[PDB]
């Protein structure tokens, strides 16, 4: 997260860290046994780490659980990143409390101007790499589809939306991929891609979760 602030320990209880010997992507807990992340974060050997703040120090509240299976959307396109969503089923259910809790799926899509909270342990530098130990937060608005398509002509599908600042300086970045974009208590987006990080007129692009709620429910119900 570039231009954000320190969230504060366990203030984003649905945020998870996908780990393979190091933090490589974020995710969101949607129930005690399932996590939603981005398809491009897929790899084998994933350990889901819940209740984290400092990902380099066991401070208490952490729950490390292996993923039993990862389900990448069948229509995920790695070249356009269209349908960049994946579901991860945990080997055992997580113990939910105040520090570890799930976030609700939306019943309707959000409108432009909606203010959302984006969080993660990704790069905090737009020009260089600086990865944080604790969780960073950024409040950002959803931009209009016209501004988004104007910024990324021919690359935005109906399953994506832009959020952020056109002036640059505040944005999600590498390492934040797969993590949550929560607006009015509902998971509306998944950090997916962008051109650089926090560059002027190149806002972040997010997977539009409201377009996948029935797919998520049907997939969870049959697995
Ligand atoms: N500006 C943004 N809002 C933004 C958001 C998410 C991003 N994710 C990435 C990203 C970049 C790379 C390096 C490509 N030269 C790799 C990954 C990546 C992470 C895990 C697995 C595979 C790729 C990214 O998510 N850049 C990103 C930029
Ligand atoms: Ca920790």
């Amino acid at each position: 997260i570039v231009g954000g602030y320190t969230c504060g320990a366990n203030t984003v209880p649905y945020q998870v860290s996908l780990n393979s010997g190091y933090h490589f992507c974020g995710g969101s807990l949607i129930n005690s046994q399932w996590v939603v992340s981005a398809a491009h974060c897929y790899k084998s050997g994933i350990q889901v780490r819940l209740g984290e703040d400092n990902i380099n120090v066991v401070e208490g509240n952490e729950q490390f659980i292996s993923a039993s299976k990862s389900i990448v959307h069948p229509s995920y396109n790695s070249n356009t990143l269209n349908n960049d969503i994946m579901l991860i089923k945990l080997k055992s259910a997580a113990s939910l409390n105040s520090r570890v809790a799930s976030i609700s799926l939306p019943t309707s899509c959000a409108s432009a101007g909606t203010q959302c909270l984006i969080s993660g342990w990704g790069n905090t530098k737009s020009s260089g790499t600086s990865y944080p130990d604790v969780l960073k937060c950024l409040k950002a608005p959803i931009l209009s589809d016209s501004s988004c398509k104007s910024a990324y002509p021919g690359q935005i599908t109906s399953n994506m939306f832009c959020a952020g600042y056109l002036e640059g300086g505040k944005d999600s970045c590498q390492g934040d991929s797969g993590g949550p974009v929560v607006c009015s208590g509902k998971l509306q987006g998944i950090v997916s891609w962008g051109s650089g990080c926090a560059q002027k007129n190149k806002p972040g692009v997010y997977t539009k979760v409201c377009n996948y709620v029935s797919w998520i429910k049907q997939t969870i119900a049959s697995n």
